[PDB]
């Protein structure tokens, strides 16, 4: 059984419990339910993020919400229904919203400053899509020295094209991108309840 | 049954760049991957494809930037040991700049942003190892600076990695997924190096 | 579309599967990577030989490694790095090494005795350089009544001079030398995986 | 400007004049005129062999003829016209004939004995076909320590197939095979008259 | 008193303070304490480099270290004691090290790229030996359009031979080589403290 | 009592090269040093010794490369005035190439590396002006390309230069120190031109 690079280098870390982490929810937006990027596993993932949000709000764990700012008439249009939060994952009680324009939630934003104000090294990162904004933000978090913990069940993606007319299933892309992050960028658990 | 890429959906897609109009970025073509602890199964096949790009770039005056990972003493990418050295067939020649890095992101704590800026080419052709770590991370980071990235699938390689429930993901399946991911929102992808000539 | 002499003589044979063959690897030495004969197609050909070696070791196929014995200060110097096996193609599991001093791997060597003891009439021949040690050794094998199989992609050569200060490209030399072997000395396939 | 291996090794040698050599004529047979292998350059090449044969007979240079013995109803059939020498390159009384069954004119024959008896280290090798019997016999001569000289114009060959329904022209085959022999097995000249 | 070429050409420049400069430390290595090149003035010069290093670290001035790679087991032993930094002048934090094999620390190195990345035209150059690696590196820096400042006290050299079995003292060589640099390649001060 | 050179200590020293085996490289033998603003006290003595090397080289078919400094209008080495011209006794003759340079390093922004490679001799004999600036810089640069340099002390000259605290370093003291420095790690040194004939 192959070891992770984290294990080989001695720089690995256990999955962080929610109660000692900052919860970072990435792009829980209506585009993934009724827009151009309807994710087949959205409801299952949103249910798992809700389990984390409920436990975090009950314990006073910090929650940061990332929203993608699309363009007029495009994906995640902020003037349109597709740009809004999924109703079940709206911010409450002044939980901060970070508006981003690139897959990297740190890039051109106040995210770094906000996570520093909370003072927790451990980030629990969840949301969409696993292979783009989530993976990119997790990879960028390593450069600042954060530990990232992900639950596989709390992120989701879609089918994407491969070379020569092929298709890569959402489930195969998810498995690969979660394994890649587990290799050198994060601690991975299967389910949200493992972090409670 | 045929999904679009985000680049296609956003209208921001771009053609694969010809090597002649690009800066060639080679990531971590080091001896660790041949005679170290991370012996990649597809190293030779991929190094051959990088060699095709290197040979063509040297003949055309195309800029080549070599990235070298600085690891820890006596171990992975040992800076004072054979495992840290470039593969002999992909050694830099005079004039070709080397960037030494410590993290997967070749931009992070390095002069890479500066060098690519001074070359003045928005198109990067990125190749090297490993596909899912330093390559993917560096390509994703290039998007934040406004670079266009082109990759040949055959010019990158990786290794088997563990999954949940004591599974293994094969190098081939990790490569397929990680290239497709970059094709969705971070790069133009071609099958083989000769398509960039 | 001209016929081969093997086809005209009715003496043609199918490409041998690796599982029924002795795998013969010619001069996979550092001369060709870091010495005076750096072959541009070395890595592509070493990758294809590696496919054959992995499959041979998985099935108990015998592997014979030929190593050119050069002179001090010269090509394939046995006391210098240039004489040693490429690491990814080195002998494992006590696979035998045959040292040779001429292009013909049989000349002044134990090669005939070793092949005879394996008791397999089918040889799969790969390595370097296509037009010199590989071609010569394949042609010599016909005198002993071996059948030879080659993959085009598992051999490589270099640019060589012609009359009037011309240069023959490695690709043109390879194409011609593989076609000449296919005419009267071997079964030819494009790629290593076709012998799996 | 690439060097030959003979030059890199310091083992090179100049073309031998005919007067210091043994002339070895390979398979100058009727098969190539009226049989199944009608070489497009037969007459031009047989003319150049003729130049060397005439010069040799006038100066008492030894000439050894090689004749391929095929099987009844096959290529080089000895039981009909296609096995016989071209009339213009027939042996004249005193000149010995080596009859062979393989491409290597040494294999199972008196050739080594005849060449040792003439006591000339230099062989001039000419005839048919360049890539098969000529190339194989020249390569085999190296193992005995002979120096070989060929004139490109006194050898000929035919179109042969390549992979995927391709064809290599006789001229391309001839060019590559003479260059391959020039790299490590022979000194090459363009024309017979250069050896006079 | 005679003018420098920098004054005559009006291309002169004042000594740069440490706060506006990149600090470049050349070959502060164990060779000069316990190897074949024991500089009589090493401790006094290393003390003055230490003043600059301490001040640069306290004020966020960038520091680049150059290390010379010599002979396995011998001069500037690359992975042995003699090749290591003097313990008091070891790199800290993310201070970059340039390894060189020539007196010119720019030649085939990343130095130009690292200095350009720091964005400061003014270099303070110190270390060993004044007349060889220091002088060569300062001269080379003129071709890239850098301005160099040297403190005489923060460089050292050794006695060297002249013609006729003569000896040039470290003190005379230092005076001459620092003045040569002042003439066309640098701004000179007596002591490290004048740059604080 | 007698210290060793760094070249002796490293085992990579070489003897002085005879003129007959060398390319002769003559640096900035120009009228500025005779009738301009930089009148060298030792110019005539040095020019006599360079003349000996030029005469022997011309006699024996030894290649000669002339380096000339290109100054600015109205400045030192003005190419538009007499001060930028060659000293009459050291003018180039038919087929001897001239390299025009803007910096002390004669290789920098010039075709000097190309010309020297075209003559195919590893041994340069370097002479001319000034010892401590263009000569010293050019000899130091030569090491980076793998050349061996030979100098005659008598075939170079410099001038008095200021030191710290209003002091003066004499032309002779500067010469002795800069020739010794080149002998330490950059060159084989002889006393006079006739030792190379
Ligand atoms: N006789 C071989 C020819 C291979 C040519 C490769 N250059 C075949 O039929 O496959």
């Amino acid at each position: 059984h192959p070891l992770t690079l984290l294990q080989i280098s001695g720089r690995g870390y256990p999955p962080a419990p929610l109660r000692q982490s900052t919860l970072l929810i990435i792009d829980a937006q209506e585009e993934y339910r009724s827009g151009a990027l309807r994710l087949p596993g959205l409801d299952a993932a949103a249910a798992e993020i809700g389990v984390l949000v409920q436990a975090a709000r009950a314990s006073g764990t910090p929650i940061v919400h990332v929203r993608h700012l699309g363009i007029q008439g495009g994906l995640f249009d902020p003037q349109g229904p597709r740009g809004q939060f999924l109703p079940e994952l709206q911010p409450e009680a002044g939980e901060k919203v970070v508006e981003k324009r690139l897959p990297n939630a740190f890039s051109g934003t106040e995210l770094h400053d906000l996570l520093q104000n909370h003072g927790r090294l451990d980030l629990i990162v969840c949301g969409f899509m696993t292979h783009s904004s989530v993976s990119t933000t997790v990879r960028a978090a390593k450069d600042y020295g954060y530990r990232c913990t992900l639950a596989d069940s709390a992120c989701a993606t879609r089918d994407i094209p491969t070379l020569n007319g092929g298709v890569l299933s959402a489930a195969d892309l998810q498995r690969a991108e979660i394994a890649a992050l587990g290799d050198n960028f994060a601690a991975i658990v299967a389910q949200a309840r493992e972090l409670l």
